[PDB]
Parts: structure tokens; sequence; C-alpha cells
């Protein structure tokens, strides 16, 4: 009946939940469904839920910022009655009647990257994160997958520095033959050109964090990565259309916003099946940020599409 919209769109976050909300209303078309638009960085969070309830709202998308969602996750009775899509995740969080979890997440590309690795023939790999917590948490989401499909742990090292990344490979036994890493676009390159002289035909897989707008139109770039595969969502298959090139000119060629106005799209997609996400056993959705199903938690995760930089180019996998 009707929905109200959490998200920044002010101060700290504003380009963030504009870009969302842009890819939400695009989504969103000429349907009849009212939404209200709560900006969450010139309202608390509780306050705004009062309002929505008030106004007769039983639907919420967001929040996005993970401080927001902390409010909810502190006190969940104040939704009760609501279905509500929070923009935000934790790998570890409860399950909550009637909320689910929509997040890009890097957690999502390392258990893509498991699956890919594990059906391309890869064993023992190695899974270089950066020595942080955020490293900690994709590399536990790495292995996790690893345990599920192989049957044994996944080989996780923490890197402070590119070159790190080769002494793992040559304080493991001779048989390391392919790599996970989750690093920049320069880190990666600086990690490759170092493994160069010690393991020369590794094949090394990434995720959407190599992938930027300033590395990929770099000739030199793209030469140096030839070869490494990388995670990222399915929008950008096809970037030929007047659509996509004027969504390319007003986020300044910024693969990090495009991918915000992905989500948003997808947002507009999984609140309108909401129930059927919830309900539906092995339920998923062809979204422009992926192939999206939800765990047991109501976590929406995502299938991730795989490209490939191949002799000056950047390539989907086949």
């Amino acid at each position: 009946s009707q929905i109200g919209l959490l998200l920044p769109l002010s101060g700290d976050g504003q380009i963030l939940g504009t870009t969302i909300q842009s890819g939400f209303n695009d989504a969103k078309g000429n349907s009849t469904i009212p939404v209200q638009v709560f900006d969450t960085s010139m309202n608390s969070v509780q306050d705004i839920i009062a309002q929505a309830k008030q106004a007769g709202i039983k639907t919420l998308v967001g929040p996005l910022l993970k401080q927001n969602l902390d409010v909810i996750l502190a006190d969940p009775a104040q939704i009760q009655g609501m279905d509500v899509l929070a923009l935000n995740a934790t790998p570890n969080s409860r399950a909550i009647p009637q909320l689910c979890y929509y997040g890009l997440s890097p957690e999502d590309e390392a258990e893509s990257a498991a699956n890919k690795m594990w059906n391309d023939g890869v064993r023992n790999p190695l899974v270089a994160m950066p020595q942080n917590d955020l490293g900690q948490r994709v590399g536990n989401a790495f292995n996790v997958r690893w345990q599920q499909l192989a049957g044994t742990d996944a080989n996780i090292r923490y890197y402070n520095l590119p070159a790190d990344v080769t002494y793992f490979v040559q304080e493991n036994n001779s048989n390391t033959t392919a790599l996970y890493a989750v690093a920049s676009p320069t880190e990666l390159a600086e990690m490759k050109g170092y493994l160069t002289n010690i393991v020369p035909n590794l094949a090394i897989y990434a995720s959407s964090r190599a992938s930027a707008s300033a590395t990929n139109t770099n000739t030199d770039f793209i030469a140096q990565m030839n070869g490494v595969q990388f995670s990222d969502i399915p929008f950008f298959k096809d970037t030929n259309s007047p659509q996509y090139q004027k969504l390319a000119k007003s986020t300044g060629g910024e693969y990090q916003l495009m991918r915000l106005y992905a989500m948003g799209a997808d947002a507009w997609l999984l609140i309108n099946q909401f129930n059927e996400l919830r309900q539906v056993p092995g339920y998923r959705l062809s979204g422009l940020t992926g192939i999206l199903s939800a765990d047991t938690n109501c976590n929406v995760e995502r299938d991730m599409t795989w490209y490939q930089y191949q002799d000056g180019a950047i390539v989907p996998v086949v």
C-alpha cells in the first residue's frame, strides 16, 4: 500500500543515499505505490519509524548506514507489524521476523569466488585478505563456503603489504595454484608483479574492488592484469546502451556510484517480492546486482558475474 524509504540524503552519506534513491525511483517508474522519503541525516531512526507508523506505513526500505541499523538491532520491537528491508548487513546477526537485509557486501563476493574457484577445479587456494576487521570478515565468508564445497578449510592469510602475498606462496609447499585476493586495483597489480618471478602461471581471482574506472582505462594496467578474473555486478555486462552511457556520464564514470544505483533498483525489486523472499525456499531473483536469494536469517545473498582482463580488454567470462 505505502513504502517509507530511509536513506541519508544530506550530510555524510548523501552521495550514497541520493544515488540509491535514483536507482530506486527509476525502477519504481510509474508505480501507484506511494513512497514517503525519510532523510536519516535529519531525523533519528527511532523518530522516523514513529512518523512512518503514524502515517500508516507498514513497509520500509532502509536504513543504510551501519549506525542506523544498530538502532533497530538494539530494539527490534519498534518495527513489529512492519516489513523492513534494511540496506545493510552483518556477517553474524540474528533472525528478526519481517526484517530482511540487503547489502552489497564483500562477503557476497567472497562466497562467489569460492564457488567459482571450486567449479574451475582449483584446490588448496591461497586466500589473501587485508589484515583488518573487514579482511577477517570476508576471509571467514570465503572459508565457510569453501568448507561446504571442499570439505576442508581454506588457506586464509592476512597481508599488510602486497609483497606479503609472495611470502605466503614461498612459505607453503610448491603447490599453490590459485589466489583469491581482496585489494585495491593498484595493490592487486603490485601483488601480481611480485608473483611473476615466483609463480608466473598463478590463477588470480579478485573482487570488484579490483575494478575501478581510473585503472580500467589505463592500457598498462590492463596489460599487467592480463588473466586476472574478478567478480562484479551483471549490470556491467552490456555498456553500449544510451541508458548506460547516460548513467556513466552522470556518475563521472565511477563504478562505485553505478553499483549503488543498481542497488537502489534491486531494492525496489526486492521490496515488492518481500513475502516471497521470506517464504519460498530456494527463491531467486535476477537483479542488476546479481542473482539474489535469501538465507535462513533473510540476509540477501548475491551470485556474482565474472569478468576477466584479456588481451587489452575486459570481457565477461564464458
